């Protein structure tokens, strides 16, 4: 279930659309992004943030 988005390394996030749109931003929790526009995902098993 896990979805598909992009992250911020200055921001250190990751931004991505909630299967519902209610998720959202989520801090780059570990290994902080590489580049803005970094692919990551968000796995619905934890709330991780895959980047």
């Amino acid at each position: 279930a896990t979805y598909n988005g992009k992250c911020y390394k200055k921001d250190n996030i990751c931004k991505y659309k909630a299967q519902s749109g209610k998720t959202a931003i989520c801090k780059c929790y570990v290994k902080k992004c590489p580049r803005d526009g970094a692919k990551c995902e968000f796995d619905s098993y934890k709330g991780k943030c895959y980047c």
